[PDB]
């Protein structure tokens, strides 16, 4: 958990303009959060980037988890291996609002973070899930009480987030 170059937004939320994969390789955190879907199919976005950095080990483990346990619920999570990136990966499903899933579930999704003292995480429900990323940071700030280090891989978005937060 040797995080460097973060900006502290609140007592427990830090942010950096960085690729979460690169942060995980440098820091080897106890927990890295994946922005997952309910079948843990890591096709693109943050999920595809984390799985590629494990050379598909995350996807083979995820497929075995789903065959044995079934899919997650939207707003839910599971803990699996972090492989080479972290001790553990917390796979968290935020709502895909472009598919009609309720934006209320984004609070439930961020509540999963409170089971871990320190986390390296992305913005949930941003990207293909369709939520406004600044709204996602507001729900993170209002919901997460443990120590969260957010990596946002887009300098334009990072500057909008920092400016909106102050
Ligand atoms: C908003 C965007 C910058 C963010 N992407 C990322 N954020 C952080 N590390 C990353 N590595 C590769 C992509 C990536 C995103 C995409 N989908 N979701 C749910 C979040």
């Amino acid at each position: 958990n040797s995080f460097s170059g973060y900006l502290k937004l609140t007592d427990n939320v830090y942010i950096k303009n960085a690729d979460i994969v690169e942060e995980a390789k440098k820091v080897k955190p106890t927990v890295v959060v994946n922005a997952a879907n309910v079948y843990l199919k890591h096709g693109g976005g943050v999920a595809g980037a984390l799985n590629k950095a494990t050379n598909n080990a995350m996807q083979v483990e995820s497929d075995d988890y789903i065959a044995t346990n079934g899919p997650l619920k939207v707003g839910g999570s599971c803990v699996l291996s972090g492989h080479n990136l972290a001790k553990h990966c917390l796979h968290v499903v935020g709502p895909n609002v472009n598919k009609g899933e309720d934006i209320q579930l984004l609070k439930s999704a961020y509540e999963n973070f409170n089971q871990h003292e320190v986390l390296l995480a992305p913005l949930l429900s941003a990207g293909i899930f369709g939520a406004d990323p600044i709204h996602s940071l507001r729900v993170c700030v209002d919901t997460v009480r443990t120590n969260v280090y957010l990596a946002v891989f887009d300098k334009n978005l990072y500057d909008k987030l920092v400016s909106s937060f102050l």
